């Protein structure tokens, strides 16, 4: 068994401001994925870049103090790619793909479509390189993890105001229409193996108590391939855990080699 964690922490600084490092070590996963760190490796305190018993690796963006993604593994991946070899997704620091051995682990930062129809574009098309990136990848006969924050709740009970967003970003009908291909395409969402429930959600906004009033989103997820599902015995939700507005989310996958 093989414990990942998966986690938008919303600055990797900020969060360790908020007690990241007890619950990194309460938790003890085999390997913990970030997104949105908003640092490069420089700009870090020393005991945030090295974790006793980890290894860390950092995808920063071009531009310093933005969205940027983090890997730690106790055990280190024979490579990591850090593209799908398209530069204008490449460079913002969205994409991590590291090669154990059993298995690809994707962990993807996938773009906020709210600021406007250039970034909605944006969005879509980068659903698109990776579509093509983890297909290719999986048809040649790999074993896939894909983890991190789509910026999408797929269906109605995904979020709090289904209604209400109809119109917004995170919950258009191109949207969630690409995770219904996805999920075509031969994946499975492991949450919903396992949690059927509603009111299961890994993010709120800040303002106006949305937390402590539940309305939130769903737009973390774990994905695997579907040859590989048979491996996966959990896929859950942290919800407890407090220094974002994402909760972090878990999975455990048996294999040996
Ligand atoms: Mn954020
Ligand atoms: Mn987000």
């Amino acid at each position: 068994v093989l414990k990942i964690i998966s986690w938008n922490v919303n600055g990797l600084r900020a969060v360790h401001r908020k007690g990241f490092l007890k619950w990194f070590m309460e938790e003890k996963p085999d390997i913990l994925c970030l997104q949105e760190i908003k640092a490069a490796p420089e700009q870090l305190p020393r005991k945030l870049r090295h974790v006793e018993g980890y290894r860390s690796f950092f995808t920063p963006a071009e531009r310093k103090g933005y969205s940027g993604v983090a890997m730690y593994t106790k055990v280190p991946p024979s490579s990591l790619r850090e593209g799908f070899g398209v530069e204008r997704f490449d460079t913002e620091g969205r994409i991590q793909i590291a090669d154990f051995d059993d298995f690809l682990l994707y962990n993807i930062y996938f773009p906020n479509g709210k600021m406007s129809e250039e970034r909605l574009k944006y969005k879509l098309e980068f659903y698109d390189a990776f579509l093509e990136d983890v297909n290719r990848e999986r048809d040649s006969g790999r074993n896939v993890i894909i983890c991190g924050d789509f910026n999408t709740a797929h269906r109605e009970i995904d979020l709090a105001r289904p209604k209400e967003n109809s119109n917004v970003s995170g919950f258009l009908p191109v949207e969630r229409a690409w995770i219904d291909k996805f999920i075509e395409n031969g994946y499975v969402d492991t949450f919903r193996m396992f949690n059927s429930d509603p009111g299961q959600y890994t993010w709120w906004s800040y303002r106006t108590r949305a937390r402590e009033r539940n309305v939130g989103w769903r737009l973390d997820y774990f994905f695997v391939n579907e040859e590989f599902k048979g491996k996966v015995k959990r896929s859950w939700i942290l919800s407890d855990v407090m220094g974002s507005d994402h909760c972090p989310i878990g999975l455990e996958i048996e294999l040996l080699e």
